[PDB]
């Protein structure tokens, strides 16, 4: 069989894809997982002792973002090997398109978490590779479902691109996106470019969001707001144009200032 169903914190998820756990815990129709560790265990029993035992109250690594309590702790998959195979095999309960589960050395790990007097608690995350030959920004990115369509997925958007800003780098997500994850980002680079554009060349709007030219101009396309002109794409906006397009969730927003954080 596959596994079926997680515990987690205190949710009770159902999986949407497979996922390589080993086959004694694959086996099993519910796995429980530790929020904090993400160690993977067969029983309730099991993980009832744990989480008397485990001293972690947050993820390993840099906490590389903290403002009141939202944190993003950054983790070398070189470094903390055992802690993000457990995050790939998480995540690939609901990633169809993930490939990569224990092979995570060459990766950086992005852990976005809520913090409360007990701990800080997982929220998503995102993958990236150390040396991206292809300029992707982002691998994976996957928020778990009981806290999708809650802004938490835009912060990390958000939050790639102001890690390729800190690089000097234009960067894009890789594909294929998952549905939920290109809905998201099409909304983003929509809000973004449309909020410079109102308050520019495709050019210019990629140097000051790191956005690709490409992922620029077919956001542009969409909102019907480009022409082409022997051989190029050229903006083409107005104010009833664009801030048509704008006219509501205020989002979690992240603030450079409260970002530690320097180029590899
Ligand atoms: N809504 N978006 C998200 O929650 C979200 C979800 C995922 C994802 C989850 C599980 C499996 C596959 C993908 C991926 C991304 C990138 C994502 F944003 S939202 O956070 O409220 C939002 C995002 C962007 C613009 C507006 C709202
Ligand atoms: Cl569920
Ligand atoms: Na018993
Ligand atoms: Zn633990």
């Amino acid at each position: 069989k596959y596994v079926d169903k997680i515990h987690i914190g205190n949710y009770e998820i159902d999986a949407w894809y497979f996922s390589p756990f080993p086959e004694d815990y694959g086996k099993q129709p519910k796995l429980w997982l530790c929020e904090y560790c993400l160690k993977y265990m067969k029983y309730e029993k099991s993980y009832r002792f744990h989480l008397g035992q485990c001293q972690w109250r947050q993820p390993p690594g840099k906490e590389i973002y903290r403002k009141s309590n939202i944190s993003v702790h950054e983790v070398d998959g070189k470094d903390h090997k055992i802690y993000c195979q457990n995050l790939c095999l998480l995540a690939k309960l609901f990633l169809d398109h993930k490939t990569l589960y224990f092979d995570v050395e060459p990766f950086v790990f992005y852990i976005l978490t809520e913090v409360d007097r007990q701990g800080a608690h997982i929220v998503g995350y995102f993958s990236k590779e150390k040396e991206s030959p292809d300029g992707n920004n982002v691998s994976c990115i996957m928020i778990l479902p009981p806290y999708q369509r809650r802004g938490y997925g835009r912060f990390l958007i958000a939050f790639s691109y102001e890690l390729s800003k800190l690089e000097s780098t234009v960067g894009s997500p890789e594909k294929p996106l998952s549905d939920l994850g290109k809905l998201s980002y099409r909304s983003y680079w929509s809000s973004v470019l449309l909020e410079n554009l109102r308050d520019l060349s495709i050019k210019d709007l990629s140097q000051m969001t790191s956005i690709t030219q490409n992922d620029i101009i077919s956001t542009l396309q969409s909102l019907n707001m480009v022409k082409y002109w022997k051989g190029q794409h050229v903006i083409c906006v107005t104010p009833k144009l664009v801030e048509e397009h704008l006219k509501k969730k205020p989002p979690i927003t992240v603030d450079s200032v409260c970002l530690k954080w320097a180029p590899p």
